[PDB]
């Protein structure tokens, strides 16, 4: 304390973040369940195709989850919190579908994969635009000022 | 600047975070050390059971580390910083024990694994409660207001 | 809102963060491209040495990316934003070189690997120093105060 909080500026990003964590946890329990169904004991991550697909779905989601988080927060802070949260929700939903698809067949992972990549790319673009909005004016001003300069003439 | 900082509201979360990083680094050096002991050269992540166990312990910890971070921060901001840090400390300790256990035997990874999952689940519950506390009143109010509405009667 | 923002205190950390995301994405597209070149279809992460090297380069980078993020932010907030961003830039550049090297040969991954580890270690040290600066005075004061205590004597 501090007589103000910035919780209000980030609660939706936080809610989507927690939702993402819960979804990852879900994936983990699904991998353990495939480990019982197809009798694959730790360590060792090879087995029947269906296990390898479930396993691999969880691994890919894990690898993308920090990318999602980073961009979600940057976009939400630099561009717009609500838009970022929406894209995040779409992303996470796409990822749930990716995992389910993959579990059934490699080919069925593909449509939700593409959906998830577009949402992520949108998040990136918002992050980039937000950062650009932050930095570009001061930079342009500094460049104009140096040019100015001229002076003691004109 | 800014004539105030919010460092004070997050320093314990930050300290636990750094501690978590250091522990992950430690795991990494342990995997490289198992790579020398059992002669496994990159790439390739298969070898004797003990190497595969050490390797796999490091991989699982890596996969859970972002989940831990996300929830630690949400819990610490939305619920209570100290509680979140404590759960985080317990989690990380549980994880150190998980890795050591696993290195010795798959079965010995199990007790600290369960300890780590409970701490994580507690962190999730705090995150959830904190978010609920943030959103639920305004929502309930908005719902009551819409009902009210009635009016120009009663 | 809130009539101030802390975007200004973190924009460089955010820019480096986004840059890191873009680099990871790049690595991902490189793995998919190696999957087409050497005909390796999902799931299954074994194949010719060059594929396994590209794959493995992407995996290692993925595993270190959250460590990098955590420390980058802690260092940037607790120590100095600009220094942290610089180290981050060096780190990410080192990582680009690590991935390219690895893709060509296991041995060529080694020099940029070491460069990346030093930048990361520097980030850790800054995080640690920043945290120490935050906590150590109050602690020392509290300890001196308890000693003081004496009193009603001296
Ligand atoms: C908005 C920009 C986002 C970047 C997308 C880049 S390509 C997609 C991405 N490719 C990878 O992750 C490559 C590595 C992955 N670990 C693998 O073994 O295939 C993927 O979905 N891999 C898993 C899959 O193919 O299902
Ligand atoms: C509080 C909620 C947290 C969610 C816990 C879900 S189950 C535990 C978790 N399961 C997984 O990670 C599955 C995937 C893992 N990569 C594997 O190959 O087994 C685990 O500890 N795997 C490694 C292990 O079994 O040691
Ligand atoms: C500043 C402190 C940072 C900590 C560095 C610790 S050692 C380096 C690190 N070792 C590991 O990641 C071990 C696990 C890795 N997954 C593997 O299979 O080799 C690495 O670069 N592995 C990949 C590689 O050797 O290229
Ligand atoms: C590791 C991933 C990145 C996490 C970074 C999140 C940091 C947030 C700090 C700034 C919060 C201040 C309020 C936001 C300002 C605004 O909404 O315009
Ligand atoms: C990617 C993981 C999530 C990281 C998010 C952390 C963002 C912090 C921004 C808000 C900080 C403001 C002070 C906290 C307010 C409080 O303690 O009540
Ligand atoms: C999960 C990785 C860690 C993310 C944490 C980032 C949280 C930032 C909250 C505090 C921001 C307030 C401004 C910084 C104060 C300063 O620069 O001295
Ligand atoms: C624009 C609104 C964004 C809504 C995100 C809410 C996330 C709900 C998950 C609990
Ligand atoms: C102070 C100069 C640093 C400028 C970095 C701009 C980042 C743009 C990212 C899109
Ligand atoms: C801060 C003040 C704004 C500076 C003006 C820069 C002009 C170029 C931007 C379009
Ligand atoms: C309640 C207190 C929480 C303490 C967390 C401190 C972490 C120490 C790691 C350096
Ligand atoms: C503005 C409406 C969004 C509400 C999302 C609530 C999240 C609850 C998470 C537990
Ligand atoms: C902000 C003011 C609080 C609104 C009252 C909502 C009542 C239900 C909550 C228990
Ligand atoms: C000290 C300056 C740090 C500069 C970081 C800028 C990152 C550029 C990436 C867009
Ligand atoms: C309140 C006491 C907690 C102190 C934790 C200090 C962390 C130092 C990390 C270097
Ligand atoms: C807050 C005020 C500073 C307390 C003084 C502590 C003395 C030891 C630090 C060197
Ligand atoms: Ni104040
Ligand atoms: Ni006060
Ligand atoms: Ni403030
Ligand atoms: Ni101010
Ligand atoms: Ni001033
Ligand atoms: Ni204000
Ligand atoms: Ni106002």
């Amino acid at each position: 304390h501090h007589h103000h909080h910035h919780k209000d500026e980030v609660a939706l990003l936080a809610a989507v973040t927690l939702l993402g964590v819960l979804l990852q946890a879900y994936f983990s329990l699904q991998v353990i369940s495939a480990r019982r169904a197809f009798r694959v004991s730790p360590p060792l991550t090879t087995g029947p195709p269906e296990f390898e697909r479930v396993y691999r779905a969880q691994v890919n989601c894990s690898e993308y989850f920090p990318l999602f988080l980073a961009t979600l927060w940057v976009a939400g802070i630099f561009f717009h919190e609500g838009a970022a949260a929406l894209c995040g929700l779409v992303y996470l939903f796409a990822r749930l579908r990716y995992f389910q698809g993959y579990a059934r067949s490699a080919q069925l992972r593909l449509a939700p994969l593409y959906a998830s990549a577009r949402a992520l790319a949108l998040l990136v673009a918002l992050a980039a635009l937000g950062l650009l909005a932050h930095f570009l004016p001061a930079a342009l001003r500094a460049a104009l000022l140096g040019r100015l300069r001229t002076l003691l003439p004109w």
